[PDB]
Protein backbone atom coordinates (compact mmCIF):
# COMPACT_ATOMS: atom_id res chain seq x y z
CA UNK A 1 0.00 0.00 0.00
CA UNK A 2 1.45 3.61 -0.72
CA UNK A 3 -0.03 7.40 -0.65
CA UNK A 4 -1.28 6.43 -4.47
CA UNK A 5 -3.06 3.18 -3.86
CA UNK A 6 -4.62 4.79 -0.58
CA UNK A 7 -5.69 8.30 -1.99
CA UNK A 8 -7.33 6.28 -5.01
CA UNK A 9 -9.48 4.40 -2.31
CA UNK A 10 -10.71 7.22 -0.60
CA UNK A 11 -11.02 9.59 -3.54
CA UNK A 12 -12.04 6.83 -6.21
CA UNK A 13 -12.31 7.84 -10.13
CA UNK A 14 -14.59 9.24 -12.17
CA UNK A 15 -13.95 10.60 -15.64
CA UNK A 16 -16.92 12.71 -15.81
CA UNK A 17 -17.69 16.38 -13.96
CA UNK A 18 -19.44 15.63 -10.44
CA UNK A 19 -19.75 16.82 -7.49
CA UNK A 20 -18.09 16.57 -4.29
CA UNK A 21 -19.73 15.94 -0.77
CA UNK A 22 -19.94 19.30 -0.48
CA UNK A 23 -21.24 20.17 -3.37
CA UNK A 24 -17.95 21.22 -5.11
CA UNK A 25 -17.15 20.81 -9.08
CA UNK A 26 -14.59 18.06 -9.55
CA UNK A 27 -13.45 15.45 -11.57
CA UNK A 28 -10.33 12.64 -11.83
CA UNK A 29 -9.56 11.62 -8.29
CA UNK A 30 -10.66 13.97 -6.28
CA UNK A 31 -9.29 16.79 -7.80
CA UNK A 32 -10.97 20.18 -6.81
CA UNK A 33 -12.33 22.47 -9.93
CA UNK A 34 -14.09 25.07 -8.32
CA UNK A 35 -16.21 26.22 -5.68
CA UNK A 36 -18.58 27.95 -7.64
CA UNK A 37 -21.64 27.01 -8.87
CA UNK A 38 -20.97 27.09 -12.54
CA UNK A 39 -20.80 24.15 -14.77
CA UNK A 40 -19.57 26.43 -16.97
CA UNK A 41 -16.91 27.96 -14.80
CA UNK A 42 -15.96 24.18 -14.21
CA UNK A 43 -15.93 23.47 -17.23
CA UNK A 44 -13.61 26.28 -18.03
CA UNK A 45 -11.08 25.55 -15.15
CA UNK A 46 -11.06 21.71 -16.29
CA UNK A 47 -9.65 23.09 -20.12
CA UNK A 48 -7.46 24.99 -18.72
CA UNK A 49 -5.63 22.18 -16.59
CA UNK A 50 -5.46 19.46 -19.14
CA UNK A 51 -4.65 22.00 -21.91
CA UNK A 52 -7.33 20.73 -24.35
CA UNK A 53 -10.87 21.51 -25.13
CA UNK A 54 -12.69 18.45 -22.75
CA UNK A 55 -16.02 19.35 -22.94
CA UNK A 56 -15.90 17.80 -19.09
CA UNK A 57 -14.72 14.68 -19.88
CA UNK A 58 -11.42 13.49 -19.49
CA UNK A 59 -9.47 10.30 -19.90
CA UNK A 60 -7.72 7.92 -17.55
CA UNK A 61 -4.43 9.10 -18.62
CA UNK A 62 -5.57 12.89 -18.08
CA UNK A 63 -6.85 11.96 -13.82
CA UNK A 64 -3.96 10.45 -13.40
CA UNK A 65 -1.93 13.02 -14.55
CA UNK A 66 -3.67 15.65 -12.35
CA UNK A 67 -3.23 13.40 -9.57
CA UNK A 68 0.60 13.08 -9.74
CA UNK A 69 0.46 16.88 -9.92
CA UNK A 70 -2.09 16.91 -7.14
CA UNK A 71 0.27 14.18 -4.62
CA UNK A 72 3.02 16.35 -5.57
CA UNK A 73 1.71 19.66 -4.65
CA UNK A 74 0.57 17.90 -1.63
CA UNK A 75 4.04 17.06 -0.21
CA UNK A 76 5.39 20.06 -1.25
CA UNK A 77 2.90 21.85 0.49
CA UNK A 78 3.95 20.03 3.76
CA UNK A 79 7.42 20.52 3.01
CA UNK A 80 6.95 24.31 2.94
CA UNK A 81 4.49 24.68 5.98
CA UNK A 82 6.43 25.94 8.95
CA UNK A 83 3.87 24.50 11.08
CA UNK A 84 3.43 20.82 9.27
CA UNK A 85 6.93 20.21 7.88
CA UNK A 86 8.31 19.66 11.49
CA UNK A 87 5.61 17.12 12.29
CA UNK A 88 5.95 15.41 9.08
CA UNK A 89 9.55 15.18 9.41
CA UNK A 90 8.89 13.61 13.08
CA UNK A 91 6.96 11.08 11.45
CA UNK A 92 7.14 7.25 10.20
CA UNK A 93 6.39 6.46 6.68
CA UNK A 94 2.75 4.96 7.18
CA UNK A 95 1.57 7.92 9.48
CA UNK A 96 3.56 10.48 6.90
CA UNK A 97 0.53 8.94 4.34
CA UNK A 98 -2.15 9.96 6.42
CA UNK A 99 -0.97 13.90 6.74
CA UNK A 100 -0.15 13.97 2.86
CA UNK A 101 -4.09 12.71 2.89
CA UNK A 102 -5.46 14.93 5.31
CA UNK A 103 -3.69 17.56 3.20
CA UNK A 104 -4.68 16.16 0.07
CA UNK A 105 -8.13 16.55 1.03
CA UNK A 106 -8.24 19.56 3.02
CA UNK A 107 -5.56 22.10 1.97
CA UNK A 108 -2.43 22.90 3.77
CA UNK A 109 -3.76 25.74 5.77
CA UNK A 110 -6.86 23.70 6.79
CA UNK A 111 -4.64 21.14 8.05
CA UNK A 112 -2.13 23.43 9.76
CA UNK A 113 -5.07 24.50 11.44
CA UNK A 114 -5.28 21.33 13.26
CA UNK A 115 -2.98 22.88 16.18
CA UNK A 116 -3.91 20.92 19.01
CA UNK A 117 -3.84 17.61 17.07
CA UNK A 118 -0.98 18.30 15.28
CA UNK A 119 1.19 19.01 18.79
CA UNK A 120 0.04 15.56 19.82
CA UNK A 121 0.96 13.88 16.93
CA UNK A 122 4.26 15.65 17.48
CA UNK A 123 4.47 14.65 21.00
CA UNK A 124 4.05 10.91 19.67
CA UNK A 125 0.86 10.61 21.76
CA UNK A 126 -1.23 8.37 19.20
CA UNK A 127 -4.39 7.98 20.93
CA UNK A 128 -4.99 11.44 22.03
CA UNK A 129 -4.42 12.64 19.04
CA UNK A 130 -6.99 10.36 17.34
CA UNK A 131 -9.66 11.49 19.65
CA UNK A 132 -8.79 14.93 19.35
CA UNK A 133 -8.76 15.04 15.32
CA UNK A 134 -12.43 13.32 15.01
CA UNK A 135 -13.75 16.43 16.69
CA UNK A 136 -14.00 18.49 13.50
CA UNK A 137 -16.26 18.84 10.83
CA UNK A 138 -13.97 17.07 8.64
CA UNK A 139 -14.80 13.99 10.73
CA UNK A 140 -18.78 14.75 10.78
CA UNK A 141 -18.85 15.13 7.15
CA UNK A 142 -16.99 12.30 5.59
CA UNK A 143 -16.67 10.04 8.30
CA UNK A 144 -16.24 6.45 7.08
CA UNK A 145 -13.49 8.07 5.52
CA UNK A 146 -11.92 10.40 8.13
CA UNK A 147 -11.74 6.99 10.28
CA UNK A 148 -9.63 5.26 7.63
CA UNK A 149 -7.67 8.29 8.16
CA UNK A 150 -6.88 8.65 12.00
CA UNK A 151 -6.71 5.01 12.42
CA UNK A 152 -4.11 4.81 10.20
CA UNK A 153 -2.32 7.53 11.87
CA UNK A 154 -3.38 6.20 15.49
CA UNK A 155 -1.75 2.33 14.59
CA UNK A 156 0.92 3.27 12.13
CA UNK A 157 -0.40 0.47 10.01
CA UNK A 158 -2.36 0.21 6.83
CA UNK A 159 -4.89 -2.00 8.09
CA UNK A 160 -8.19 0.55 7.71
CA UNK A 161 -7.44 -0.04 4.26
CA UNK A 162 -7.06 -3.68 4.50
CL1 LIG B 1 -17.22 9.04 4.25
Amino acid sequence: MNIFEMLRIDEGLRLKIYKDTEGYYTIGIGHLLTKSPSLNAAKSELDKAIGRNTNGVITKDEAEKLFNQDVDAAVRGILRNAKLKPVYDSLDAVRRAALINMVFQMGETGVAGFTNSLRMMQQKRWDEAAVNVAKSRWYNQTPNRAKRVITTLRTGTWDAYK
